[PDB]
């Protein structure tokens, strides 16, 4: 049931639009798509205002109301092709479009597609755009990584797994103390504390994962010795295709003082230089 008295006076306009009316929406709970630790996502029909059919996924939170409305609300303005979008909330079912080609972690990992390198700097590009644009939303993503980006069927990309799309879709990478490590910042590691900065280390990792073709990050270190093996003096080595200028893109992200890491608009603009000089 929905009070819209419990909630913020300003955002109560804005129920409207993040709702979903149960008649609206057909979801398939006979084909698993994905699996979360809060919940499974589905094949969903969804039905336009107008009455058009588009293809959709359907997350169930399976495993505050006024919150989780006010999260949904937020979560619906956020407009950019380079991140996944929420189409609206079903009476909890979170409605989400379909990514055909799934996240780009298997994607680049898949043995039938054959990215180029200039094609894997693009997907890293698409990714600094979506980061960019949530930045300036003031929006820590806490979680970025390659598992945690989706490609829809145009093979863009967009940074996902925020919001009421949050999980943990791998379960491996993460470790109690149940953080990401291998993908925090080294203060992160510290203090818990996550910033777009500690982001932007994150976006490193996700640069040697693309150039990499989706490798494990540090395979021979274990949960929190990363901590460790860091200030040994130590980073991820420059992949064999990756080009030297990226590599200096990824030590920068890496950098031991979280204020002189780039900000996702210098990405931007270094790795469209970068990949400008790539045919094919
Ligand atoms: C074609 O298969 C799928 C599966 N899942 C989704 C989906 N899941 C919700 C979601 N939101 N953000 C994220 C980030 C990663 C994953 C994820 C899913 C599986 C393995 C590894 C990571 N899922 N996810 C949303 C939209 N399209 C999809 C298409």
């Amino acid at each position: 049931h929905i009070d819209l008295s419990a909630l913020n006076p300003e955002l109560v306009q804005a129920v409207q639009h993040v709702v979903i009316g149960p008649s609206s929406l057909i979801v398939h709970f006979n084909e698993v798509i994905g699996r979360g630790h809060f919940g499974c996502v589905y094949h969903g029909t969804l039905l336009d205002n107008d009455g058009k059919k588009i293809h959709c996924a359907v997350k169930s939170l399976n495993r505050e109301v006024s919150q989780f409305l006010t999260e949904g609300i937020i979560m619906k303005d956020f407009s950019h092709p380079n991140v996944l979008s929420l189409l609206g909330i079903c009476l909890p079912l979170v409605v989400l479009p379909y990514m055909k080609h799934g996240d780009l972690r298997n994607f680049i990992r898949n043995e039938t597609h054959n990215p180029t390198v200039k094609d894997l700097i693009g997907f890293g590009l698409q990714v600094a755009k979506g980061m960019k644009y949530l930045a300036s939303k003031k929006f820590v993503h806490r979680d970025l990584a390659a598992r945690n980006c989706m490609l829809d069927e145009k093979f863009t990309v967009k940074v996902a797994d925020f919001g009421l799309a949050r999980d943990m879709y791998d379960k491996e990478y993460y470790s109690v103390h149940k953080l990401p490590v291998k993908w925090m910042a080294l203060e992160s590691l510290q203090t818990q504390k996550f910033t777009t900065k500690s982001d932007v280390w994150s976006f490193g990792v996700l640069l040697w994962e693309l150039m990499t073709r989706g490798a494990p990050p540090y395979p021979d270190v274990n949960t929190f010795d990363i901590t460790v093996y860091l200030l040994q003096g130590r980073r991820l080595l420059q992949p064999e295709y990756c080009p030297d200028p990226l590599y200096e893109v990824m030590l920068k992200c890496w950098h031991p003082k979280a204020e002189m890491r780039p900000s996702f608009s210098e990405l931007v603009s270094r790795i469209s230089a970068i990949f400008s000089t790539f045919i094919g």
